[PDB]
């Protein structure tokens, strides 16, 4: 019996920051309206492609683990906002970092995608030859947004987080997990007309709907994550009080609170950074994990509960048993290219087109 | 030790057929030019979305295996042409078929994606709780093509293939596999400007380049598949002559022939259907497997070698040990919706725009 220890962690938040005040200059919103409704104060807007965010997060995780490019046998990029479909963007991260031969694929399960990727990499390593893996959640959600619709435009942001996993005989890393999907929730969170469903030669094809039915998402998310977390805990043999830290998807602080309340988990165990970055889909969990470690929230031998949901409606939970080390082996100097524009300036073309079309 | 037997197989080829003669009515080609160069006589053009092709193939595989919707715990759709990015299309197949709760994700590794999906599902089943899985390769490549460029427009088509896997103690299904990626080949097969790299509000954004460097693809494909097949065989303990059937990606018959020649595998062991369907990316292997079974090419207890490559440049090989049954348990009556248009008529808008832009 083998395990996949989380030996490296890293993040990449692009520098250009879009404040609530910035949003209020082109939408009928206020900092007060956005913060009360969402708990978000800021979010990041990338000046580079998704794959560039993924690359920097990966570099940080690699330095954190001290692994070489030869040692990496598997790369998974969890994303719903890839630069390209042909080829995938895991191969772009691979090209950028000069990693030979590793399997490289993109995994799409919306914001549950990092958890799906962690589950997938862990089992691949347990059942076959893979010695180390790189699992990245990376998104440029700002690509998708309808800048005339305040209820969705204020929720989402860009960023990436990564881990490195290393094979070990010690009982650490992801233990049990339950991942799933409530396909009866498929239509309540969706961009149905970006993809091959869209008309390639319709001049109005950029003005797609971003469907978001908040009350239904809340209900299905709490149900799906809750039952997954229960299945994992029940199988683990831990009592609820033995969970030390919760690392949740960052969609909505009230969902996190309801999840913990219904499970009987103390509210102060859940790591929250939604106020800084908004909902970055697949990136939420790995950024939160990296920052929890940075901030001293996770101790050696802690039990972590990971919980996430996303469009699909995908869902999942996982139990991680931490090992000995909570400190990076090395730091990376890796940085994104210079950002020469403010967030408002980055978004200008899209905002202007969305308004004109309206 | 558990295994993932292939208990169901199925396919969906959309009915609208684009002949070489059809292509010669709008391109500077002839049936003679296309056939001599490519070995392709026909290909299919879908009148429906990728997810609809995936659904029908899945229905056939499900009837073939006799599994219920409750029994299915995992759905992977291997595709580079999904209807949507938010949500994924595995969740659409799940919705269409009323499969509760199963994990559902899209996997992008270009034409090697079905093999990646088979590897992934098999190891998930071996290392954790998943009892049955649905793995689908499905593509609508016709969405992407530059109808003014004869060297690429004649190569690609649409379709889907599926398998059902079932957990067993018997040593059957995928045994060893080696999947990988030569990221030095990333730029020789690519559509860099469909995805979030594209300008959403550029009116010319539909007129993207389809990069295809044939000689370089050939070289890297033979190298990558060849070495993967060798690693699998060497680890298997089989001699080369003990491989009964080869199920290869259908990109180019000369690649298949070179692969077998260099490995010392008899040419008549490789199943070929490229003449009927062209290159359907992730769908090639599962359609070929389904048709090999249909046509009596695979016997109980055969050793199969699967080999594939795709944009990335992704690559892989796998050894499958067949079990007892090569016959479906049941047939499905599932059909696509009525196709009211010829292939030429389906493509008319895109051809006309590509020509006008030129
Ligand atoms: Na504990
Ligand atoms: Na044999």
């Amino acid at each position: 019996q083998c395990y996949a220890e989380i030996t490296g962690w890293g993040k990449c938040l692009p520098p250009a920051t879009l404040s609530n005040h910035d949003l209020s200059t082109f939408l009928d919103t206020s900092d007060e309206w956005i913060q009360s409704r969402t708990g978000i104060e800021q979010r990041r807007i990338s000046h580079v492609n998704t794959s560039d965010l993924a690359t920097v997060a990966a570099q940080h995780a690699i330095a954190c683990a001290g692994v070489s490019v030869e040692e990496i046998d598997l790369i998974i990029v969890a994303t719903c906002s890839p630069d390209s479909l042909i080829p995938n963007i895991a191969s772009r991260v691979q090209q950028n970092l000069g990693i030979p031969s590793a399997a490289a694929f993109d995994l799409n399960a919306a914001a549950t995608g990092f958890l799906y990727g962690l589950e997938t990499a862990t089992r691949l390593m347990q059942a076959s030859h893979y010695r180390h893996a790189l699992v990245i959640g990376a998104e440029r959600l700002s690509f998708y947004l309808d800048w005339t619709k305040r209820d969705t435009a204020v929720l989402f942001g860009d960023g990436a987080g990564a881990v490195v996993l290393s094979k070990t005989e010690q009982k650490v890393g992801l233990q049990d997990a339950q991942i799933g999907c409530d396909a009866q929730g498929r239509d309540i969170l969706a961009v149905p007309k970006f993809g091959t469903a869209m008309d390639r030669f319709d001049a109005d094809n950029g003005y797609w709907a971003f469907d978001f039915v908040g009350k239904e998402i809340f209900k299905r998310a709490v149900r799906g994550m809750g039952a997954a977390a229960q299945q994992v805990l029940a199988r683990s043999g831990l009592s609820t009080e033995e969970i030390d830290v919760v690392i949740p998807h960052q969609a909505n602080i009230r969902i996190i609170q309801t999840l913990c309340d219904l499970a009987g988990i103390a509210q102060d165990k859940a790591f929250v950074n939604i106020h800084r970055y908004g909902n970055t889909s697949a990136a939420t969990v790995p950024i939160a994990l990296c920052e929890a470690l940075e901030q001293g929230k996770i101790k050696p031998h802690d039990d972590l509960l990971v919980a996430a949901f996303g469009a699909g409606l995908t869902w999942g939970a996982g139990h991680i048993r931490w090992g000995e080390r909570i400190t990076p082996l090395g730091k990376s100097d890796a940085q994104l290219p210079s950002c020469d524009h403010t967030a408002l300036d980055l978004l200008s073309k899209a905002i202007e087109h969305c308004k004109r079309h309206q």
